[PDB]
């Protein structure tokens, strides 16, 4: 029904799907209105959205919202946009939403471009705004609501925690998309905390290079390899607090400890 | 001599070597020399120098080029550094080396904080510059020059021999910095490769997570973590260039074919 919209517009500007940027579009209407109305998109919500396609999930967005900035990187997506919608209210910007300078918006409504789920996720976690609606692959969600110390639980995992609150809404089938993944998909709901652990970005990505490690093992591998001596940093290193976890099992509160330590021994500045 | 300079200036101001952010100054006044002559400076020059300390390199730069630009970022050394010396040619840059905005130069003469040498060198072989000479850990120096398939090989190893031209001009012992360091350093000569070859960041990222994996077990490891699902990558991964390799052993030549296989199947866009 949307399928077969979708269909239309596929075959009249002569365009397929390219799996290359990121192609399998929403086409079941009432997966939009559920992610729409999680997010509550009211009259007074400037929205960002990644990835408008074919602008299935971008109009029902322009009909509720003051307005919707939209990003996409492709040129001939724009053009069509652009001949096929009306909007008053959307303002589409070219780009890899992954690269550009992101407007100000107090909402994310968005089917991710599954490729950037990962560096999306953690721009939108820096980011001011009051709820983010998304949906990204199921195991990648899943990585999103892990707990520390299960085998899941990652950078991702850690930041997510650390910043957001984080809720899987519901499980979507493949059978959502045109063309189908092979792996269902999940709505994700982000709020940012209201106590937030803002955590030095270079001690995560050391800590959890190999997050398997014991935290001393890991903290000496990490700084040693940025081009220091090690010499020079294993008595402080070695009297790291939480030193007895391996990387997997921190809680964001550990990492900060650690994060105060190493401030405080010079190691960070 | 110049030690002693550095202790009465150190003094003056009651302040100590912090090596929190790096602060083993360089006192061998022909070391500098030496690094300044390395790197041609004349009076057409606009160089770049990282971490100015107590401006011994900086005063040096000064007199002989056109332009310095010298990025510190403790504002204590500014202070410093505007209170004893009187250069009409130095713009001093407020702020991390690794986050500011760079001005545009043709060479970098620098006593690099050791704790930024891995992202400074990875920004520095993105610029336009006709050559750099800068100090180095020893073991860091020797990884930029470090052959596909040795033990120290990585992705600093491939980016330096991709976009540039590397050479250990000479060791520089622990005695010539106070505080001393407990590694001998050394002063490294770079130049832009003529002919360059240019790699996806993210790609190389991916590859050299885990540089002694295969390099199909590597693709289908980092873009899986991506958010992606590898039922949809795998045969593609699967016949991927230079395959029979782990990742520590590619030449540049080797990664370019294996980004434009995975361009041509959409994998990065
Ligand atoms: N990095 C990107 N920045 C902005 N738009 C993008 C990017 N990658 C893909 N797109 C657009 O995203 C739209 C499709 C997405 N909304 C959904 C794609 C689907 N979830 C997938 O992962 O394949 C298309 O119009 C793409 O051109
Ligand atoms: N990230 C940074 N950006 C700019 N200046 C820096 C940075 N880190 C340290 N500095 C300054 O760099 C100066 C020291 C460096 N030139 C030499 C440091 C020496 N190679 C070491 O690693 O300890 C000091 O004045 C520091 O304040
Ligand atoms: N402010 C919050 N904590 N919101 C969470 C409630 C959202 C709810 N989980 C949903 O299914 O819509
Ligand atoms: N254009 C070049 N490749 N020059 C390299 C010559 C620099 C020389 N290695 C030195 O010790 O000063
Ligand atoms: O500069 S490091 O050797 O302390
Ligand atoms: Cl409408
Ligand atoms: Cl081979
Ligand atoms: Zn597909
Ligand atoms: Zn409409
Ligand atoms: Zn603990
Ligand atoms: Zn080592
Ligand atoms: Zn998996
Ligand atoms: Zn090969």
């Amino acid at each position: 029904k949307m399928r077969d919209r979708l269909f239309f517009l596929l075959s009249k500007y002569g365009i397929r799907p390219r799996d290359s940027i990121g192609q399998h579009f929403l086409i079941i209407e009432d997966v939009i209105e559920k992610a729409i109305e999680t997010a509550n998109v009211n009259e007074n919500d400037v929205i960002l959205e990644v990835g408008p396609g074919l602008g299935f999930l971008t109009d029902e967005l322009a009909k509720r919202a003051k307005k919707v900035y939209t990003i996409e990187i492709d040129q001939k997506i724009i053009e069509i946009l652009k001949k096929e919608y009306s909007w008053n209210n959307v303002k589409i910007i070219q780009g890899d939403a992954v690269r550009v300078e992101w407007p100000k918006f107090n909402k994310v409504v968005s089917n991710i471009p599954y490729k950037i789920s990962s560096p999306f996720t953690f721009k939108l976690l820096k980011t001011d705004f009051e709820r983010a609606v998304v949906m990204y692959q199921l195991e990648f969600a899943l990585r999103m609501v892990a707990k520390p110390g299960s085998r899941n639980y990652s950078r991702l995992s850690l930041m997510a925690q650390a910043l957001g609150n984080v809720e899987i809404v519901m499980k979507i089938g493949k059978g959502a998309f045109y063309p189908r993944p092979k792996v269902d998909s999940a709505l994700v709901l982000i709020e940012p905390r209201k106590d937030k652990i803002v955590l030095n970005e270079n001690l995560v990505k050391a800590l959890f290079q190999h997050r398997r490690k014991t935290v001393p093992r890991a903290l000496k591998d990490s700084i040693h390899m940025l081009g220091v001596s090690k010499d020079e940093i294993r008595g402080i290193i070695n009297n790291v607090p939480h030193s007895n976890k391996r990387v997997f099992q921190l809680y964001p509160e550990e990492v900060k400890d650690i994060e105060e330590y190493l401030k405080k021994h010079g190691i960070i500045s």
